[PDB]
């Protein structure tokens, strides 16, 4: 099997139009791809990496590309091509609605119960595929989920597939530096919390150094107002200190698909918030 096609791109058929974001791993540009000597223009995102660890990170980036060049899950962004300059550039289809975090932030009061439960199902499906292909994301978050259409999301970034945001990290990853698929389930729980809070900041105001002591003392993210205890209880399972107490991604797929089939039973939007 595995007949995927990597389209090695010449840099001259790529136009960087606008910076969309940057971080530790590279800069993402909104841009236009014009196949070599072809008549089409495709809206693309281009992430140009750095020059550091050109000896070692290129190879780990190469295999990230191998795993995400296959047409695998519709809920994982697929790599269109690689630009093999001195600084490796990755070209990919542009999801026009942007990253989920700021999508849900500016559509508060515009999203119902099924839209929120449908995403959590898809995001769990996308992570379930990554678990089947032996990839640990390490940085699952609302900011790292894309909106293709109002009811279709994709997991992306993978620059980490020290520098991990500590508020999405499992406790065993903070203390023992250990990353498993079950630590990604913890990240899944936080991401769902972000959705159900319409893009609230986890542990807002709490410094990152205090987080591990906070978690070791038994505190977790609070119950979102629109969550029933059914939904909140799934997140709580994802934050068990024992990694084998947390749900499996194939279980999270079934439970959120069950709740998406009856969204009124499990998410109550009428409760956006209340003023004190
Ligand atoms: C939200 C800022 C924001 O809206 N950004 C975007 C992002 C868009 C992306 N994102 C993207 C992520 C990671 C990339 O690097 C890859 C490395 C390896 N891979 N294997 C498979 N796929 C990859 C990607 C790249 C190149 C891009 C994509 C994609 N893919 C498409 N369209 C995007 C649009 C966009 O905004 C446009 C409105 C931040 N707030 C501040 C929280």
């Amino acid at each position: 099997p595995n007949q995927a096609q990597m389209r090695i791109l010449k840099e001259t058929e790529l136009r960087k139009v606008k910076v969309l974001g940057s971080g530790a791993f590279g800069t993402v540009y909104k841009g236009i791809w014009i196949p070599d000597g072809e008549n089409v223009k495709i809206p693309v995102a281009i992430k140009v990496l750095r020059e550091n660890t050109s000896p070692k990170a290129n190879k780990e980036i190469l295999d990230e590309a191998y795993v995400m060049a296959g047409v695998g899950s519709p809920y994982v962004s697929r790599l269109l091509g690689i630009c093999l300059t001195s600084t490796v550039q990755l070209v990919t289809q542009l999801m026009p609605y942007g990253c989920l975090l700021d999508h849900v932030r500016e559509n508060r009061g515009r999203l119902g119960s099924q839209d929120l439960l449908n995403w959590c199902m898809q995001i769990a499906k996308g992570m379930s595929y990554l678990e089947d292909v032996r990839l640990v994301h390490r940085d699952l978050a609302a900011r790292n989920v894309l909106v293709k259409s109002p009811n279709h999301v994709k997991i992306t970034d993978f620059g980490l597939a020290g520098k991990v945001p500590i508020k999405w990290m499992a406790l065993e990853s903070i203390l023992r530096r250990r990353f498993t698929h079950q630590s990604d389930v913890w990240s899944y729980g936080v991401t769902v919390w972000e959705l159900m809070t319409f893009g609230a900041k986890p542990y807002d105001g709490i410094p990152a150094r205090e987080i591990p002591d906070l978690l070791e003392k038994g505190e977790r993210l609070p119950q979102p107002p629109i969550c029933t205890i059914d939904v909140y209880m799934i997140m709580v399972k994802c934050w068990m200190i024992d990694s084998e107490c947390r749900p499996r991604f194939r279980e999270l797929v079934s439970e959120f698909s069950r709740m998406a089939r009856d969204p009124q039973r499990f998410v109550v939007i009428q409760n956006e918030d209340l003023g004190p």
